[PDB]
């Protein structure tokens, strides 16, 4: 298991505009286009992030190239915050494909919100981290995805994607 396939079992893959569990316009694998209620805006941003005009369907492999630029960008978004970035470095393999399923669901500001939890992330304290995630909004809106999130940070495992 690797990040690609464990964001791929959260987000899914849709290949029509969709709503996010947020009410918010999406395709591919979680890829957001819009918080505007307009299906027309979203069409349009759309357009514009493939570079053709779609009338909202695209391919498989524009799902996918629209997924490895949103893992590069995660990925980036860590190591270029002073907050995340010293606990990526703190962390195992498995701990850090977690925070960056995190940093691709809630965007890098909003997993720098978390200063508890990551403190106690860089300190080794899974138990403790765990229960303090999951006081969260993030928790309480779509908790089997975090709580799978959370298992891979408690455990250091891939059991809850198995
Ligand atoms: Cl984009």
């Amino acid at each position: 298991m690797n990040i690609f396939e464990m964001l791929r079992i959260d987000e899914g893959l849709r290949l029509k505009i969709y709503k996010d569990t947020e009410g918010y316009y999406t395709i591919g694998i979680g890829h957001l286009l819009t918080k505007s209620p307009s299906l027309n805006a979203a069409k349009e941003e759309l357009d514009k992030a493939i570079g053709r005009n779609t009338n909202g369907v695209i391919t498989k492999d524009e799902a996918e190239k629209l997924f490895n630029q949103d893992v590069d960008a995660a990925v980036r978004g860590i190591l270029r915050n002073a907050k995340l970035k010293p606990v990526y470095d703190s962390l195992d393999a498995v701990r850090r494909a977690a925070l960056i399923n995190m940093v691709f669901q809630m965007g890098e500001t909003g997993v720098a919100g978390f200063t508890n939890s990551l403190r106690m992330l860089q300190q080794k304290r899974w138990d403790e981290a765990a229960v303090n995630l999951a006081k969260s909004r993030w928790y309480n809106q779509t908790p089997n995805r975090a709580k799978r999130v959370i298992t891979t940070f408690r455990t250091g495992t891939w059991d809850a994607y198995k």
